RNA sequence: UGAAAAGCCAGUGGCGCGAAGCUACCGUGUGCCGGAUUAUGACUGAACCCUCUAAGUCAGAAUCCAAGCUAGCAUGCGA
């Protein structure tokens, strides 16, 4: 069955300013811009503060439309710790 | 064929060598660049910490499609 509303939100801190363009969200801080299209996805963003929140909701959505909600918001996460704190990967040489 | 010289007949008289042309892995020369992917291994990532999968991505082949090569009266078309 598809639940009426299903909903995550989620926070946006300062020094970040996040842009919602018709499911292109643009990610800016002190390391730069970051940019996800997420015409794929076929929820709602809305920002419903003053940049400083954003929430995600499907409409009549099923289990696997439900999961795509947290993918969402941890892809947008993912772009707030990349332009402000960045992401480093240490590989080790084996022999 | 009177001899000699010169030929001719024996359906190519026979033998030796024989250019030209044709021709032999029996001789010589040449034979090919990009994209998408299979299998599989991965990234990120929920569902529900995890997860190559659900959404979204990557690498990938004597493979496929191109390119190249042959034709092109395709009752096609340009200058
Ligand atoms: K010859
Ligand atoms: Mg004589
Ligand atoms: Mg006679
Ligand atoms: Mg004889
Ligand atoms: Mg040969
Ligand atoms: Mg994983
Ligand atoms: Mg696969
Ligand atoms: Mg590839």
């Amino acid at each position: 069955m598809k639940t009426i509303l299903a909903s995550e939100t989620m926070e946006i801190p300062e020094e970040v300013t996040v842009k919602v363009s018709a499911k292109m969200i643009s990610v800016t801080g002190p390391r730069g811009t970051l940019t996800r299209n997420f015409k794929h996805l076929n929820l709602d963003f809305q920002l419903q503060e003053g940049g400083r929140k954003l929430k995600v909701d499907a409409w009549f959505g099923t289990r696997k439309t439900m999961a795509a909600i947290r993918t969402a918001i941890s892809h947008v996460q993912n772009l707030i710790t990349g332009v402000t704190k960045g992401f480093r990967y240490k590989m080790r040489f084996v022999y």
